[PDB]
């Protein structure tokens, strides 16, 4: 296979260890010197060019931004099957570090502040994928990781769609995407847009705020986007800031056009966090 930007890293050079979620795997990079790396490793009927999925990892790995996760490679091992090679995050994803936090042995009860500084590393994060015209499409607190420095970090960009090129072959599993974070409009043909993203940050938000709980309580999926069409939308969670929670009902318009921008959004919770005590 041709890899014009030399984003393969040899399959020798990597050695697999234990399942870390259902594929990501723990591993064991060898560098150029006798040490070894501490990497993730994820791993995902008619396919497109591999040579694509190779130029669109190293189009991803010259992403630089500390709140935008930055894939390190790929291995190829056989059919050839791709493996990204990624910065091992010993933390794990938010989602379940946020349900971890109401346990006694989890981390310590989550301040409102940390909370609201998770949102405007994710916001931060989102800007600068959106500023590059990508669509992440699949934005939920499960796909966030926490750095070893407790900052947030926006990551799995695996079904992700840089705007106007081409998406026929991450059809079939766009089409398998948990409705409960897509847009309205992008409930009946799965379409989106930046507008899309926005939505699913300010069901990210609402998470965060909940710390880890489903969304929409009481209303199943096959419901939703009925319950959405009726002007229904997530409730304020307890002790959430009316503030905050109307930056989260902003992202939930059903006119796209009149949901805010992510440099917005970033701009009024980078606001709200400083005019706390
Ligand atoms: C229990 N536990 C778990 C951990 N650590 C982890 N768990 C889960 C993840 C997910 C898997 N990640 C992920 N971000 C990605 C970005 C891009 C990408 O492909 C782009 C190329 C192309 C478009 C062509 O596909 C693939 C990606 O996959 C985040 N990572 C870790 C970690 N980094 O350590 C600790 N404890
Ligand atoms: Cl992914
Ligand atoms: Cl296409
Ligand atoms: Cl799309
Ligand atoms: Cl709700």
């Amino acid at each position: 296979a041709m890899d014009p930007e030399d984003v393969v890293i040899d399959r020798n050079l990597l050695i697999l260890g234990k399942i870390l979620g259902e594929s990501v795997m723990e591993g064991n990079l060898k560098q150029e010197d006798g040490t070894s790396l501490k990497v993730a490793v994820k791993t995902m009927s008619s396919q497109r060019e591999i040579e694509e999925f190779l130029s669109e990892a190293a189009c991803m790995k010259d992403f630089s931004h500390p709140n935008v996760i930055r894939l390190l490679g790929v291995c190829i091992e056989m059919i050839p099957k791709p493996m990204v090679i990624l910065p091992f995050m010993k933390y794990g994803d938010l989602h379940t570090y946020l349900l971890y936090s109401r346990l006694e042995t989890g981390p310590k009860h989550i301040p409102l502040q940390t909370l609201l500084k998770f949102m405007v590393d994710i916001a931060l994060g989102m800007e600068y994928l959106s500023n590059r015209n990508f669509l992440h499409r699949d934005l939920a607190a499960r796909n966030c990781m926490l750095r070893d420095d407790m900052t947030v970090c926006v990551a799995d960009f695996g079904l992700s769609k840089k705007i106007y090129s081409g998406d026929y072959y991450r059809q079939g599993r766009i089409a398998k995407m948990p409705v409960k974070w897509i847009a309205i409009e992008s409930l009946a043909d799965r379409v989106y847009t930046s507008k899309s993203d926005v939505w699913a940050f300010g069901v990210t938000m609402w998470e965060i705020a909940t710390r880890g709980m489903t969304p929409y309580p009481g209303v199943q999926n096959h419901e939703m986007y009925d319950y959405l069409l009726h002007g229904h939308r997530l409730k304020q969670p307890e002790d959430c800031l009316d503030e905050l929670y109307e930056i989260m009902y902003s992202c939930w318009r059903t006119d796209p056009l009149d949901r805010p921008t992510f440099s917005v959004l970033r701009l009024q919770l980078e606001k709200l966090l400083e005019s706390l005590p």
